[PDB]
């Protein structure tokens, strides 16, 4: 259908540092030629370098790699079990076979070895919504086996938070991009 | 309809510090699973610590509380007179009975949890569009821990640290774009 | 939901300082009462003051002027040949005659001589996606034209990038990250 999502309230479904150590929420809503996205992430397994932040790790990356049918590939940060077209508050029960309608346009965002600013959205965001804890979010489109499409979410910060008992978690963030078809 | 708004050019319709001391513009456009929003606010007419800014008050808050039908509740910052589905440049003449399609998803943004970071959007914006006057906007979904109790809520909090009393600046914002997952 | 765009991968189609010195990408998607936009720009002609940046110019402005039918007018930064409704990866072959559905609402964003913050979206962005090169983007709806221009625009959309950094000792091409925004449509 016109929504491809994690469900609105996913179980731990993402690796930042180790298996299913995070809840990654992503809703892609197809508005014809453009996808409207909202994304959030939270570390949930206690004792990782990001839960609480101990300052040994100052980035968190979620890599989504997609084959030529827009199907999530195994070498992605996120598990594909509940990455699917919407049905009510959950996902359709059968894995989708084609989501090229949700893939980032390869004309707008080409696969290249050159750093191309147009491939990315780069914004200042705030760790746990705290304006004293600035962070950068880079969303990059199409940045073995080789992926045909990709969507990468990179959070980076320079602050030291060790012994503030801060869990890595983000505010919801809105973005858009041109769809492949 | 698929648009729930204040009209594009509202009359003073909002309390920041006192009754109808502000024009709050909000357009919610239903794109299936997601609402696309654009918001702006200006202190107007009524003299106050925000008109002009005298540096005693360095936040402005608009609280929208909704019942289980997504109907605006009386204990909101904004008056409901011209909060309705679109008709041309104005609102339909009959008060809406259901806008649950526009309410923030209680799964995505669970209730009372203003402190769960996923419930909010937090962004750097600019007081009066002046890039020397940085400000934060926090949009919080379903944050409120209140009678009568709201089922859904949307809170807009502007905050800044600068001192502007000498500049005779009235509190006003740029238009700001956001989105959130809809309840249905 | 209808799309008015530059195509996703435009040829040089834009003046920042001189004719076709830039690639301006703009995709406007009509979501009923609101338009959803994504914009990017890159200077492409080598030897311009923005390619590489020589610090004589620390703003880049794209002015789009539209008549009462929402048709792009001659004195715009962008060429209109491939500004049109989407067909596949390109534009429909016939020039559109009406896009008022895509124009910024004159009630929300009036034409006035008074500076009105609500007419604009202002955000911090980063030159070439580099966080050490902070930049502002101002998107203004229905800003006033040059006083000596005729015919006058009914609608307008201005994109202003500004920065304070000096980059002449580097070899920086002016180019932006993709940027998402929305606005209330006229109809
Ligand atoms: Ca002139």
């Amino acid at each position: 259908k016109l929504t491809l999502w994690t469900t609105p309230d996913p179980s731990p479904n993402c690796q930042l540092l180790s298996d299913r150590d995070a809840k990654f929420t992503l809703c892609l809503t197809k508005c014809g030629s453009q996808i409207l996205g909202t994304v959030a992430v939270a570390a949930v397994t206690v004792g990782s370098a990001l839960n609480p932040i101990n300052d040994t790790v100052k980035s968190a990356i979620v890599f989504l790699r997609f084959d030529s049918d827009g199907v999530l590939m195994s070498n992605s940060s996120m598990v594909g079990d509940y990455w699917n077209f919407r049905e009510g508050q959950t996902t359709q029960s059968v894995a989708y076979t084609n989501a090229v309608g949700f893939m980032p346009n390869l004309g707008a965002y080409p696969k290249t070895q050159s750093k191309t600013p147009k491939n990315s959205i780069v914004s200042q965001v705030y760790l746990n919504g705290e304006t004293t804890m600035p962070m950068t979010l880079t969303i990059t489109f199409n940045g073995t086996p080789v992926s045909t499409y990709s969507m990468t979410f990179t959070w980076q910060w320079t602050g030291d938070y060790k012994d503030k008992n801060i869990t890595f978690a983000t505010n919801s963030f809105t973005f858009s991009y041109m769809a492949q078809e």
